[PDB]
């Protein structure tokens, strides 16, 4: 797997991003995350989570996995870093995601979330509280 250069266009929510990829605006759904959404428990500071980490970035990257690069909703998917940290992991550390929508295809990093999401269980963070 590699890391590749994008731009931010535009924070969404917590598990999707606008950004400019070989130069077209891609929505991109982040892989193996699901985050609460706005009016549920912790919704609001999930996606603001999510929302600054692009939006301090200097640098924003997209890694794919080895399967599928697009979902059925023409939604780009990949693992997305800012500044050199994954955003999908850095939100499930912080107790604001959970692992979900692990398919076989683009599995590659679930092991590593799966870590984080054990240690935000294991602080009672947010949505383990
Ligand atoms: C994360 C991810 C979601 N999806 C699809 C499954 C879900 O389909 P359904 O719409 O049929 O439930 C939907 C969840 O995305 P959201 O959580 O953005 O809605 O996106 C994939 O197909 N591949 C993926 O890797
Ligand atoms: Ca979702």
């Amino acid at each position: 797997l590699h890391k590749e250069p994008a731009t931010l266009i535009k924070a969404i929510d917590g598990d999707t991003v606008k950004l400019m990829y070989k130069g077209q605006p891609m929505t991109f759904r982040k892989l193996l995350v699901d985050t609460p959404e706005f009016n549920e428990k912790y919704g609001p500071e999930a996606s603001a989570f999510t929302k600054k980490m692009v939006e301090n970035a200097k640098k924003i990257e997209v890694e794919f996995d080895k399967g599928q690069r697009t979902d059925k909703y023409g939604r780009g998917l990949a693992y997305i870093y800012a500044d050199g940290k994954m955003v999908n992991e850095a939100k499930v550390r912080q107790g604001l995601a959970k692992v979900a929508y692990v398919y076989k295809g683009n599995n590659t990093h679930e092991q590593l979330l799966r870590k984080a999401e054990a240690q935000a269980k294991k602080e009672k963070l947010n949505i383990w509280s």
